[PDB]
């Protein structure tokens, strides 16, 4: 199943830690956050909110980038990686009326999105969902676990990835800190 | 809604004509394509499949590109355009781990798709839909529409296609061909 869900409530996996809301409407806190592997129709009870989406095929990265990424870049569920963040982005309309190469340009030819995330690994781990074309409220979930030492780095790559060019188009950005339970 | 279903039997807005299974296992052959704007769960009574497929973002073409089809490329449902095809395809997973600059070469640089396609417009309409990241058995739901003095110009296009680089990469395809009512 390539399908993610993510209901925050008070049972699950994780811990939050906290819940930064970035920039537009933001998430209630809640205790926990449940992952599932497989949609989820039935809000469960004394659960805030559902996040989903799937794992998909790759739309930026070229050959030497996919390359260089696995070279590098570790697995999920290290026995150290016991810090995590999701973090729900959602693009502008102006991103998606874009061409392909437009929207290439802007992601590593201005905004170096693949080589500034290169320089955080093997550090941080990751995974990306995409659900704009699930009719959800966000376009994409963004998932990232480390070990403690790595969370000042990480607070460091977060600042970057805002301050380029790729990040004006971003209208939506919410962080959940987590730790594994 | 980015989300269309096409279910076979005996109700619909369009009349099959004829089923080619072209490659791989085929679709039941059935009186009728009903065409909804929505999912559908509720299997139809009397309905011997059920594709669907949600409108995307452009994944390959660039500006210059979508300049071109823009100038030309005619609206849906025009009085005249009373054939359509439906065109389930998917792709192998060697296509599907390929990189982005790798799919990109071999839709354009070395099979021209839209150099091709180009020549065919404006007679022929074309929607295009994804459902690979729904877990359905095509990856893809492709539509085209045009009046009957474009069919044998429409059959011309789908041979060139099919002796394209981009075609040693389908492992399955049917051609559902259809007449408004
Ligand atoms: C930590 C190291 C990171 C690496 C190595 C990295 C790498 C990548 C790569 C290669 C892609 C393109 C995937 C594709 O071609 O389909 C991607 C997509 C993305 N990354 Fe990152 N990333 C990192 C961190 C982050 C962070 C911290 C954020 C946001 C807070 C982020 C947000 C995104 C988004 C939103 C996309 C999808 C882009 C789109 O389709 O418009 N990444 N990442
Ligand atoms: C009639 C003129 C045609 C034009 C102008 C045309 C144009 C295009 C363009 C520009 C794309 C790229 C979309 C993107 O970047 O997201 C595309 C994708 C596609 N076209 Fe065509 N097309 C035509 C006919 C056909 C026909 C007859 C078929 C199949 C029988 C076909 C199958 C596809 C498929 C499967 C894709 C998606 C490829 C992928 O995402 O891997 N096209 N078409
Ligand atoms: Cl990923
Ligand atoms: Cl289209």
């Amino acid at each position: 199943n390539n399908r993610y869900s993510f209901i925050g409530g008070r049972t699950g996996q994780w811990q939050v830690v906290k819940i930064r809301n970035v920039l537009g409407p933001g998430l209630q806190l809640v205790e926990k956050v449940n992952i599932l592997n497989g949609a989820v129709a039935e809000i469960p009870l004394d659960s805030a909110w559902r996040l989903q989406g799937f794992a998909s095929n790759i739309r930026y990265a070229i050959r030497t980038e996919l390359e260089a990424l696995q070279a590098v870049q570790p697995m999920l569920n290290r026995a150290e990686a016991i810090l995590a963040v999701l973090i729900p982005i959602k693009k502008s309309a102006q991103w998606w009326e874009m061409a392909q190469d437009e929207r290439r340009d802007i992601f590593e030819r201005e905004s170096h999105h693949t080589a500034v995330g290169l320089e955080y690994l093997p550090g941080v781990a990751r995974r990306l969902l995409h659900c704009r074309d699930l009719g959800e409220e966000f376009d994409f979930l963004t998932w990232f676990e480390f070990a403690p030492e790595h969370s000042s780095a990480f607070n460091e790559l977060l600042l970057r990835m805002r301050a380029s060019k790729e990040w004006e188009y971003v209208e939506r950005e919410v962080e959940v800190w987590l730790k594994r339970l």
